[PDB]
């Protein structure tokens, strides 16, 4: 095992939350009784020597495609999972300026449509991303215009 | 596997009923969809029962969220309950309101992140609506 970080981000010039897509075999075996499930980028402390909130930014760029200083995070939450792993949630405002194996789609959540989004259970999501877009809602999004 | 969570509010103590497992983490109330056969809300109300000793109707529970863990489906429900819905190795906890988003931030405290999110929903979509 090992801890983990995931990371979400606001793109203000589109009023919009950055997510990615990506294939979980558990979902299309599930829904073999798709395989594509809506998660905030993630991924795992593999090298030692990193600040968490590098981890964070090494995913932004490789899962997201958005440039990120680890200045500009915030720390959301921190919480254990399973066996089990630490992991740390982030939080940034990014604009386009910051803006460019696997298989993960980057995604564009618009804010109008995020709590219906969040809501649909016909759309595989994670909790991340339910807490992400709900968190948001309340501690962010009445601060903004 | 399938499973449920579910997050109770005690209006009797003003606390949120959680449960424990220095390698204390804690947890919402949760269980699998184990049985052939069983409704979801009603896996709820067992564990409900059997983990924190409370009396729930499939009634009572309303859906919160259902999302996708172990990357298992998950729903979590909610529920106000008295302590007249309440019987007289995991080990009962109540978390009083005025102290909860606090306990929740603090990261020196083993949680979930279903602890979390239920401390942060409960305290922005029921609390405020509530006496």
């Amino acid at each position: 095992t090992h801890d983990s970080v995931t990371v979400l981000l606001f793109n203000s010039s589109r009023r919009s939350l950055v997510l990615v897509k990506q294939f979980r075999p558990a979902v299309y075996a599930g829904e073999v009784e798709a395989g594509v499930t809506v998660e905030l980028c993630a991924g795992l402390v593999d090298q030692p020597g990193l600040s968490l909130e590098e981890v964070a930014c090494k995913e932004a760029w490789e899962e997201c495609g958005y440039h990120l200083a680890p200045s500009d995070l915030r720390r959301v939450a921190t919480y254990w999972s399973g066996t089990g792993s630490r992991q740390t949630m982030f939080y940034t405002e990014v604009t386009d300026a910051q803006r460019s194996g696997e298989l993960i789609e980057v995604v564009h959540l618009p804010l109008e449509g995020a709590q219906a989004f969040a809501d649909d259970p016909d759309i595989p999501k994670t909790l991340g991303v339910i807490f992400g877009v709900s968190w948001f809602l309340s501690q962010v999004a009445p601060n903004l215009d």
